[PDB]
């Protein structure tokens, strides 16, 4: 196929006999263009002179890691925009609802040859393709299942064998290769037209609303639009795109709260996988010459960051609690348990804003009502967590709640890894040992103050809760 042999894993060799469909179940990667996953799909339906078809499946209420309707929403409308380039395209698009189970009975119902599966380090993910796998090799041991890492630039297995102390030990081993994956998508292959079981149509208007009102009702987001022709025009767009019209501040300006829109505003589509990390990476090396630090910084981000925190949830099966910190980290938290925290704040007094500090409240407001916080904002929100709660445990899972729960690219390796980062030094160093904190990281109000105009910050956010709270 057109996939690099590195990015494909054969979990199951499969037997039978050719002739059989292909089946592309996307999860992660919800886009058609700059996908390994469906190219490779595809590669092996044009080689063995068989159809090719594409299946999702939503997982039901409660719904992946609780799901809420904001991100309900982001995805569904998403989807409704992908079913309809797949049908102008003539590739069929089978929805199921019901549960990943269903992806095995669709495979059986079509007598598919080979399953592909993209790929996802969190538990329920890996969980789901695991039993889809079991139940095919009880049921369909002929059938092939591949999986292919249509996410990273570099395939998640091949970057490390191991999982990386910090950006800098992955940096060095990613570097070395980034030549070799780093490289332009072709065309999808040609394939003979569907011929069999047709996708059942799909109400989406009526789908949508009955989903999103299963779900809590955070409010969906509207200052973008997702799927990928919006998610193209962020990253490119004449207009307003990242690289066209805001890279060039970007080394110099991504760390203040007070310039939203310095930000590429990518993460919300390149967790939905709307756009392609390997298509935003070849477009900013196309740039690269007209702003050569800025465009550094950006990859930096992009790829080494975000990919090692794919590198951190795929080997460290414990990502999301203290015991999947480094030792020295732990140690150090333990030391200081008993420290008397200055504060205590409980979730419901965290999650509706109600603390001493105003800055830390306009953080929250942000992610509550905007539905994506400033990324520097994150690291000082996250840590006051730390600093306001019984230990770091507490902290840790109060972060990663209201994370999941409120922005719209949660759910996600980046924020299971951001979460860690600041609670307990993951991928970091550490510092001058402290009360309750130890060695950990800590920064504080009068940090901030220094590097920004933090009553501005402040000033924006109760404007945005204001017309959200209106708009509600
Ligand atoms: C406490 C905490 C929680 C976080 N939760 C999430 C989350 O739920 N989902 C999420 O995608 N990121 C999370 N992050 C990482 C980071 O804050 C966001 O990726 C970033 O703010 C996204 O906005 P942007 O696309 O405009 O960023 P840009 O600065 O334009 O970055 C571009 C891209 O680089 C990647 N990136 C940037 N910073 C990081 C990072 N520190 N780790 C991994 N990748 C990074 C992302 O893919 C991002 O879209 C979290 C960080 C912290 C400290």
């Amino acid at each position: 196929s057109p996939a690099h042999p590195s990015r494909v894993r054969v979990i199951h060799p499969g037997g039978g006999k050719p002739g059989g469909p292909v089946v592309y179940w996307m999860l992660r990667d919800q886009r058609l263009a700059d996908n390994w996953a469906l190219l490779h799909a595809a590669g092996l339906a044009a080689a063995s002179a068989s159809p090719l078809a594409v299946a999702f499946a939503l997982f039901p209420r409660p719904f992946l890691l609780s799901a809420r309707r904001r991100q309900l929403g982001f995805l569904l409308r998403g989807l409704r925009r992908l079913a309809a380039d797949a049908a102008a395209r003539h590739l069929p698009f089978f929805l199921f609802t019901g549960g990943p189970a269903e992806i095995p009975a669709l495979v059986q119902r079509l007598g598919a040859s080979t399953l592909v599966a993209d790929f996802s380090p969190l538990r329920p993910v890996r969980e789901a393709l695991d039993a889809v796998v079991g139940d095919l090799r009880r049921e369909a041991p002929g059938v092939a299942v591949h999986q292919v890492d249509a996410h990273n630039v570099v395939p998640v297995w091949t970057a490390s064998a191991k999982m990386e102390y910090s950006a800098k030990t992955f940096r060095g081993k990613v570097s070395k290769v980034m030549d070799e994956y780093l490289v332009e998508f072709p065309e999808l292959p040609a394939v003979v037209p569907w011929d069999r079981e047709q996708p059942e149509g799909v109400d989406w208007d009526a789908l949508i609303a009955r989903v999103c009102s299963e779900a809590e009702n955070v409010p969906e987001i509207d200052w973008c639009e997702p799927g990928e022709e919006a998610a193209i025009e962020a990253l490119l767009g004449s207009k307003d795109g990242f690289l066209t019209k805001r890279i060039k501040s970007y080394e110099t300006d991504r760390n203040d709260p007070t310039k939203p829109r310095a930000l590429s505003g990518l993460s919300p589509y390149l967790h939905f996988g709307h756009i392609s990390a390997q298509r935003c990476a070849l477009e900013a090396k196309k740039c690269r010459h007209l702003s050569p630090k800025s465009v550094d910084a950006f990859l930096e981000e992009l790829v080494v960051r975000r990919e090692l925190a794919d590198n951190f949830c795929y080997y460290q099966p414990q990502y999301d609690s203290l015991s999947g910190a480094w030792e020295w980290a732990r140690k150090t938290l333990m030391d200081h348990a008993a420290d008397k925290r200055e504060h205590i704040y409980t979730r419901e007094q965290l999650e509706n804003a109600k603390t001493h500090d105003p800055l830390w409240n306009a953080s929250q407001l942000e992610m509550v009502h905007h539905g994506k916080m400033h990324g520097f904002m994150r690291m000082y929100w996250a840590k006051k967590i730390l600093e306001w709660t019984s230990g770091p445990e507490e902290a840790l899972s109060t972060a990663i709640y209201l994370n999941d729960k409120y922005e719209i690219d949660g759910r996600d390796p980046s924020g299971y890894v951001g979460c860690m980062w600041s609670i307990c030094g993951l991928h970091d160093q550490g510092w001058k040992e402290r009360p309750v904190f130890g060695k950990i990281r800590y920064m504080n109000y009068a940090g901030c103050k220094r590097k920004f105009d933090v009553d501005a910050y402040i000033s924006y956010v109760k404007r945005l809760a204001g017309q959200s709270k209106k708009r509600n």
